[PDB]
Order: structure tokens, then sequence, then C-alpha cells
């Protein structure tokens, strides 16, 4: 059963290849997750030089199996139920009055390590918009991630609105639409409607000269009562 894989601290690896308006880049991340506490700690490095988009815009793309599901909601945890074989996670992310990301990721175990491998494609960005113009603050807001079953794909459909602070005090909306499908043919938990409540803190390693992001995140499932 997939839930038993997450009772302790699990090492995480993230690998992303991206192309945003023809700017090609790669990101590698390492850290660990402790789903008992809904906790993630990770450090990401841009391995190709300078990241051509703001780090915050990649947070959602860069492992919802580490969410804390309350005991009374554990029959609604799709993400862990798909493990260890994993799931495909696909998104379209529409940046208001700007371009979009489309992403396809596979999240699964490689031995004891939870791996997220992603291909990201961004098109229609404005050269001097908030994304390619690097006008977004280095911080991150707290969100609600809404989950429902998608029975005909044997998976889930997920929607939410990310709010990225702009350096002028305004907000850059990033509308997220997501689909997750299991990779194995084994049974998964197709959940009742509920949501995940997220919080993330971004920081820098004062000794790191590469372009990077340190992330501490807590996520708790909610919306189904005792
Ligand atoms: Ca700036
Ligand atoms: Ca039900």
């Amino acid at each position: 059963k997939g839930e038993e894989l997450f009772t302790g601290v699990v090492p995480i690896l993230v690998e992303l290849d991206g192309d945003v308006n023809g700017h090609k880049f790669s990101v590698s991340g390492e850290g660990e997750g402790d789903a008992t506490y809904g906790k993630l700690t990770l450090k990401f490095i841009c391995t190709t030089g300078k990241l051509p988009v703001p780090w915050p815009t990649l947070v959602t793309t860069l492992v919802q199996c580490f969410s804390r599901y309350p005991d009374h909601m554990k029959q609604h945890d799709f993400f862990k139920s798909a493990m260890p074989e994993g799931y495909v996670q696909e998104r379209t992310i529409f940046f208001k009055d700007d371009g979009n990301y489309k992403t396809r990721a596979e999240v699964k175990f490689e031995g004891d390590t939870l791996v997220n491998r992603i291909e990201l494609k961004g098109i229609d960005f404005k050269e001097d918009g908030n994304i390619l113009g690097h006008k977004l603050e280095y911080n991150y807001n707290s969100h609600n991630v809404y989950i429902m079953a998608d029975k005909q794909k044997n998976g889930i459909k997920v929607n939410f609105k990310i709010r990225h602070n702009i350096e002028d005090g305004s907000v850059q909306l990033a509308d997220h639409y997501q689909q997750n499908t299991p990779i194995g043919d084994g049974p998964v938990l197709l959940p009742d409607n509920h949501y995940l409540s997220t919080q993330s803190a971004l920081s820098k390693d004062p000794n790191e000269k590469r372009d990077h992001m340190v992330l501490l995140e807590f996520v708790t499932a909610a919306g189904i009562t005792l």
C-alpha cells in the first residue's frame, strides 16, 4: 500500500527541462519530505546558468504525495495510493495578461527516492512582462488547491489560483489546471471533493553562488469533516 511508503522521511529528487519562449534551461533539486507533518525541504539549482524566469513561477511545477492527509481523510489521498509505480501530472498554467506554461511530469519511486521528472514548455510570454522581465518578488503566498475525481482517466482533476506578488505591490495571477493519471494499473483512491491548504517560504543559501532556490513548504488536506 502506498501510504506506508510515506510514514518516515523520504529523499526527493527533482529534474526539470524547460523551454520558455525559446530560452532553454534545466533545474535539479534535492531534499526530503515528511508527509506525517506535510513537510517538504528542498534546494534547487539552475544547472544551465541563469534561470530565464523567476524562481517563484516554477514552485508548483517543482510532489503532492507529501501532503498531510488527516486520518479521517486518508481514503481520499490519490497521490500516495498511486505509489510506488507513480503518476503522470500534467498542467496548463495561464499567467494573466501574459504567457502560459504547459508541463508533463512523472512522479514515482526510484529505489527509496521519490523522483519528480518534468518537461516544461512556455509560450506567448511578453519580453517585458512580469515573467521574462523578472518583476516578481522572491516570496510565495498560501493557497487552496481544489481536487476532484476524474473517473474515466482513473485519476484526479485539480484547479487553483496562484498569486505571485509583483515588485510594484500588485499581483500576477497564475491560473492552474491539472490532471493526474496513475502509471500502474493497480487500484488508486478516487477522492471525494476536497482541497489542500499550502504555505511556502523561499530563501537563499548564503554560500551558494549558482542561481538557486531553497524552499520550505507545508501542505495539509482539508474540506471533509469528521
Ligand atoms: Ca526584479
Ligand atoms: Ca464518497
